[PDB]
DNA sequence: ATGACTGGAAACTTTTTTGTACAACACTCCAATAAACAT
């Protein structure tokens, strides 16, 4: 409804902590690049930062493609935020990970990167990968104070035995010849 | 009788443990920075 209908909003994914949910993001991402041919998918792996800061100019250098700049020290809030309103590009999808590990003592560094699909030009969908430790209490105070954004949240609750057992069978006989373990043990 | 006994006798000292209140503290970060290692 985003990439059709021309819309830009947020979304925030409340993951169960430790379920292996990461390659699940990954089979949509594949589908859109066979199925629609034009637009470009910039990702995101902060795990070499360990400050708050130096998160921003490490996308920058991805402007469209084949069109490349070079920083020049402090520029940051300027750049990055003008080529994402202009309607002549393609809908640029941005991902997000482990963002409770970029907090600060204000958390400012979270406040311009939640109001972009919200102000003028709204061309960004957010897409936020992480599990669950702390909902919107001090990450986010815009929510239960401001009316003008309004998040998505989708949980996933924990899987039982309807299915763990069911991702196990066809796991096993369609890559074995012959189980080597009888089915009282699987319970 | 009032003035004499035992008989009971109300405020009232003590503590006190309760919350708060404000003391540090290791503090992550920073912000050049400065020399060094390229030029």
């Amino acid at each position: 409804e985003h990439i059709c209908g021309k819309k830009a909003g947020s979304l925030y994914l409340s993951g169960a902590p430790g379920t292996g949910k990461t390659a699940c993001l990954s089979r949509i991402l594949q589908d859109l690049k066979k199925e629609l041919k034009g637009f470009k998918t910039i990702m995101l792996n902060c795990m070499s930062l360990r400050t708050a800061q130096a998160v921003f100019p490490a996308i920058a250098q991805e402007i469209c493609q084949e069109e490349v700049s070079r920083p020049a020290g402090k520029d940051m809030m300027r750049k990055l935020e003008k080529h994402m309103t202009a309607e002549k590009g393609p809908m640029i999808v941005l991902v997000l990970d482990e963002m409770d590990q970029l907090d600060s003592k204000g958390q400012d560094v979270l406040y311009t990167l939640f109001e972009w699909p919200w102000l003028s030009n709204s061309h960004l969908v957010l897409i936020g990968i992480a599990n669950t430790l702390d909902l919107t209490d001090r990450i986010l105070p815009r929510l239960q104070a401001r009316e003008k954004c309004k998040p998505q949240l989708l949980n996933f609750p924990p899987y039982t035995r309807n299915q763990i057992v069911t991702i196990l069978q066809d796991r096993l006989n369609q890559v074995s010849r012959d189980q080597v373990l009888d089915n009282a043990a699987v319970q």
